[PDB]
């Protein structure tokens, strides 16, 4: 698709399912990383995107936006988390210096004020779909009015290296349940391929 | 957005970036899991989706489709991989029996024949965007012509339990670099919060 809501494609909101400040921020961050790199969105498996967040962080919606803006998705094996707890992305394409993008602390301080209504709802436990548009639309409008430079900082990293997980497409029927199992995940039980649930159980 | 290409929303293809058989299969699987469960797409953080694939499996594009169909995304903390190497999903909403959906081996055998052109290109190393439409469009048309029952099997699991990762939104300025760091990922160095890169380096 192709049409914008608060400067973010409408499709990105349909993927994510709701309006919140972090998915747009992640989208903006991913777009900015590409602009800096002089790259277009990734259609295939060439460029890597690493988020500095961890699974324990709230606001992981940032990662949906980042994947959405760059085409470096978790499913394609191009998106991963480093676990540092920072609102930052590292775009890396082998043979080039990686680009790190960080959301400014000063932007975060202003977002806390600007989006206090939205965050008060979230603190009480209301899911984003239950939050009134008046509490979120002005925040997204504000974010869309800012230049990339007002939200983010960046730098090139010199010695960055990253080797992704080695992938394998071969499959074999599990000896116990009969289901096709990717060889990479099959266990051997007396010379026969067995899926993990049947091996360990 | 809202318009279909081969029975899959056009937006899902823009997110993923290219045409391949597995993203649509994952989309179909996720949609079927919801239909069986009697649930609508997840706008927020209520339902969990677990893929039985691992990061070492080729065809992880299945996972983009699954997230896209269900609204159970990796960014929202609702999507995870179990690492069994099966083309299967488990939809789970606390207080109900989980639903497991498996892509039939027989469907996989027919896909190998039906999509031999596409897979020959992939075996040579051509990325999906470089593959001619004639090698992929008839495969997607075929998939759209099949009923859910022709592609998948399902079952309810009785004793399924899953506790997601405990999340925390609090942040503190790292004592060394000054960057806001989610407390959940901060290290303590003589009573001061330090981000992992500054702690370990
Ligand atoms: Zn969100
Ligand atoms: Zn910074
Ligand atoms: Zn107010
Ligand atoms: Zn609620
Ligand atoms: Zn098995
Ligand atoms: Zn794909
Ligand atoms: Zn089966
Ligand atoms: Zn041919
Ligand atoms: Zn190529
Ligand atoms: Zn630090």
């Amino acid at each position: 698709m192709e049409k914008l809501n608060f400067g973010i494609p409408e499709w990105a909101f349909e993927f994510h399912g709701h309006k919140c400040p972090y998915m747009p921020m992640g989208y903006r961050a991913g777009s900015y990383a590409l602009k800096i790199a002089g790259l277009e969105k990734e259609k295939d498996h060439r460029t890597y995107l690493l988020s500095e967040m961890s699974p324990e962080d709230m606001n992981g919606c940032f990662n949906d936006g980042a994947q959405a803006a760059t085409g470096c998705t978790y499913g394609k094996g191009l998106f991963s988390l480093l676990g540092y707890g920072k609102l930052a992305l590292i775009l890396y394409r082998p043979g080039r210096k990686a680009i790190r993008v960080h959301v400014r602390n000063s932007f975060m301080d202003e977002l806390s004020t600007r989006a206090s209504d939205f965050f008060r709802y979230r603190k009480q436990g209301y899911e984003p779909s239950e939050i009134p548009a008046g509490a979120i639309d002005p925040v997204l409008e504000w974010i869309s009015s800012l230049e990339d430079e007002e939200i983010f900082e960046y730098r090139e990293i010199d010695g960055f290296t990253f080797e992704p997980v080695k992938k394998n497409g071969a499959k074999v029927r599990c000896d116990v349940c009969g289901e096709y199992t990717y060889e990479a995940d099959a266990k051997l039980l007396n010379g026969k391929p067995v899926c993990k649930p049947d091996y360990y159980g």
